[PDB]
């Protein structure tokens, strides 16, 4: 037996070797997703989401479809009976009967390994099915998270818009009553009854935004069962990747979308296996045992039984070149299959070098937020305090309010972006598969 | 004759049996679209959208594939003639000559139903197809709606923008002739010649929308005819659905994009039928009538005609197990088909739920935004009025016109977010198939 | 020999024959990119973009696809061997061993063009690959120049947040010193601290764009070497297209994406050919040379060598509908290929709409953007003079402090988007093809 299919070789991968930024392990997703609820909502997706579901099929799919392909290297055995019915238009001579009966089996050689390639083509796509189905594992499990956590930032933003009317509401008190008594103008007033009713349709906006984030999230889960209501603890919610000083590229290598581009690449040369193959002679045996007869009564009877054994080689001598055509089809392909994974390489090199770089922005983004929040803080209480004397008009304390609230708002999205920065490293980086090291 | 598919059982729907939230029907969008500009541009888009004229063809070469692969349940007639030259190389054998000539009439039984299964998943594949146009025919009813009310919004904000800029022209007049007059200061008059560039620059970007608006309005009807101008009428151009107290899942069964994924369904149980029917034999006739003779002189003469009749059956025995593999295949996709229609349910649920939520969420937003609106006008008032008397500085002003331009043009998005929601709600439920 | 496919008809266009709105001619990219910044990248990226090479593999294999399918139109050679083994189960019949080796030529004459045909619409096809690649290379110019225009942009609003934060921290310096002397209050002073920290978070912004602006740049090119810094200069970078007064929507029908939809149109054609020859006889001759012989010892020699030929022709009567049923597909996915083809030009049709009336909507945009920015920066300069002499409280100066920076925000993105639409016209054209 021979294989004309190449040797595989890994192409070299188009990257840096470096991220520009002791070891780095994967902890399972259990030490990642401190919070309880999200590994408790990822085990209830693990078991239904539909999507997973499709991606497992797919699996299974990709291994029937090597059983297909890899019956052909195998002796195979079929029996047939007829009659033949025979006489002439005009002729008297009588019309003849011919009872047969038979059992053949045919078996395919495949000295030169074409059969054998071509299953090993469809065995490398199965391994391919595979690590796409850890793919749609991986980003299952990211969905579900990101999922969450946003229902959560929906919570808080209700809530504390809530908490601004409130705050609204007794700002509004303040001035009416130093209307009733003559103190201020009605035009504080008017601007404090204008947050009051501002901010109601806020509340309206993010009571929708809770109700959106709710059914997304069990769209997800593939479950309907009570969704999780808002955390009364804040903060330590994910445990981020730990990298060492300088990080290799190689790191991506293990990623299932490249695994999966680089399984598709060894099929790719087993087809040129395939491809060459086909230059080659092929041997094919075919024995059979048959029993022919004239009348029915004696068709399995001792005189009838007849054996047979017919070794066969058919060579390629001319083709017009369609053998070097099919030859260089595969072997385009197989580039196709190089650019293909490098692609899947340099877009996950990407994803990785950006989320390094938001780690820094929204950390710095954040901390600054709450330093812009204090000092809100402080110009807000002062605001109302020289308003309450006279010194500067109302305006001073709507902007303070104003300015207070967007940026109360910010600094939730803030966090939220941060912590799913932080889930997309994970991911990025091979990901939710394992969960316990 | 048997079928060995396996029979249809509709998969239980993997979602709640109500939406949070007397009976539903479906008047016709006639009903729905109170505008008859919507409805006027309906009929033109319906009779002129390439990707409904693409949806239909699609039905078209599904009704052909089914002609195709119906064809090899029926007996085949074909004739083939042929002369026939043999000699030896180096034996002087006299080179003979074999004329001949044939009629033979093929006929697959089928006996275990393999052709007939596979013609009906094609029919199967069919009755998808044309799930599919209606899809793609009551999205196109969505898209034209929306693509219209979305032009009519950009006609308003443009609208308002240009007086907001006649107000400001206005404003800065009141403050330039008590500058002339020594009551104010200058930083007023800059105040206001600044909204005025500010609002020239928001007239350019509406201005840009509802160009954009138009041509995207254009492409979606397919005919370029002169585009609707702005309503003076607003209101009332949608009649929203009317849903009974407790509503059940079921509506969304009968949903194009659903139904289509059960005919594939039901396609797939075919092709599990068919798999299997290659397990079991096939009996093939093939009778002909032939011809034949040594000089082509007596080809259709008396004593060469001949006639046949061969009846066949064939039998697997051992492939290695290919036909397992076959069947594992089908079953495989099968449950693959499953599998995509609960994935088209469980979204159908989540669309519907959405709409039902934005329903009251648009609702309580637009109000609450008109109270605010109410208030901000009065706030404008007064602080114009106090600052005509140097009670306050002009930045109170400002402030006002500016909180009220921003509005204004919110409660105009909300209100299009409004009607496109109710236009969701519809087209999620089943949408913009029947107009009566 | 017989074609039976159709006679090509373009579909007249179902569009406008003008646009709203001498000649337009397609002068190179270089010509277009006045930068030479972004003239070198897209050199860097035509040899290294992996999209452009998987777009090149695909002609390639459209070639190698129509080879396969023309070699039927050639004549065949095949050679073949064999040993028969006969015999009886129960009879004495000694058991026969018939050798025999073969030379077979085979052809297919094709009367009425059915391979011919088929090969034809994958020579059309790989027309179509053609026009693929083209339209890709042009999108590639196109991402290529948006993510440079698009780091530089982040390189901008970086630099102007830092300055502003510098102006902010003199702001704090000048209300700072006149509370260490009485002459203001606290709250103008916690105002100030509160626009520093403020503008700090968006320097945090900013340098994260910026990062990311990098990363997308490096991806589109291919190669990892050094990004380009900030260009000093800052104007004229492209050259817009000049487009004559009444413009046709001709233009359009050169285009990749709408030319690669003509060629698959053409294919279409071919397909319904080859469908309607499957009607009429096929002729099929095979020639051979064979030789026999019962023992080995004998197999090439005198008396064992036959020659052969047979033509053969065969025609179809009742096929139950088939070839009917395989007409129809074929004239169905025809017209699907001609409703693609419109797609294709009513899409091109509005985005060139879209990008002609956005030139005006941006100009005038910027334009009167600038007006209402120097006109912001006398508000500040006097609400400044006048909080120091406590005409005004100090909000008048925050206020313009802040309608300023969102405003030279605004002036930046709007740039951008006016050069990025230009671009968006050249491409929208048939853009950077040529150079």
């Amino acid at each position: 037996c021979v294989s004309l299919a190449p040797e595989y070789q890994r192409p070299p991968a188009p990257v840096p070797q470096q991220f520009s930024l002791n070891s780095y392990q994967d902890t399972g997703w259990r030490n990642f997703f401190v919070d309880p609820q999200v590994s408790r909502l990822i085990g209830e997706a693990l078991n239904n989401n539909r999507d997973l579901r499709m991606a497992a099929l797919k699996v299974e799919e990709a291994r029937a479809q090597f059983n297909v392909t890899d019956a052909d290297r195998y002796p195979q055995l079929n029996a047939s009976s007829g009659i033949t019915y025979n006489g002439g238009l005009k002729g008297d001579k009588p019309t003849t009967q011919e009872y047969d009966a038979g059992l053949e089996l045919s078996y395919e050689l495949d000295f030169f390994g074409k059969l054998k390639n071509m299953s090993e083509a469809d065995r490398q796509n199965y391994f391919a099915s595979e690590e796409a189905r850890r793919a749609v594992h991986i980003l299952l499990v990211s969905n579900v998270s990101q999922s969450y956590f946003s229902q959560q930032l929906a919570y808080e933003q209700l809530r504390i818009a809530r908490e601004t009317l409130k705050n609204y509401e007794q700002s509004y008190a303040f001035v009416e009553q130093q209307l009733v008594t003559g103190s201020t103008n009605v035009l504080a007033l008017e601007q404090a009854r204008g947050q009051i009713e501002s901010t109601r349709a806020e509340i309206a906006k993010r009571e929708g935004d809770l109700a959106q984030a709710n059914n997304a999230l069990q769209l997800v889960l593939g479950t309907y069962r009570a969704v999780p209501s808002e955390k009364g603890i804040k903060g330590g919610e994910i445990a981020p990747v730990k990298l060492p000083p300088n990080l290799s590229s190689q790191i991506l290598l293990q990623r299932p979308d490249i695994m999966e581009a680089e399984y598709q690449l060894k099929a790719a040369d087993a087809n040129i296996g395939a491809a060459r193959a086909a230059f080659f002679p092929s041997i094919t045996l075919t024995s059979g045992l048959s029993s022919s007869s004239t009348e029915l009564s004696s068709l399995f009877t001792s005189g009838s039984g007849m054996w047979n054994f017919i070794p066969k080689i058919e060579i390629p001598i001319f083709n017009a070149g369609r053998n070097k055509a099919n030859l260089k089809l595969a072997e385009i392909r197989q580039q196709q299959s190089v650019v293909n994974y490098e692609q899947k390489i340099q877009s996950a090199f990407k994803d990785v070098s950006d989320t390094l770089a938001l780690r820094d922005s929204l950390s710095q983004q954040l901390e600054s937020q709450q330093r812009y929040l204090d000092s809100l803080q402080i110009t807000l209480q002062r605001a109302r305090g020289l308003y309450a004397s006279g010194a500067v008009s109302y305006i001073e304390v709507l902007d303070a309010e104003r300015s207070l609230f967007a940026t109360q708002q910010t600094i939730l999205d803030l966090t939220y972006s941060r912590q799913v920065n932080e889930i997309n490293l994970f991911t990025a980086l091979g990901g939710g598969w394992v969960e316990k090291h």
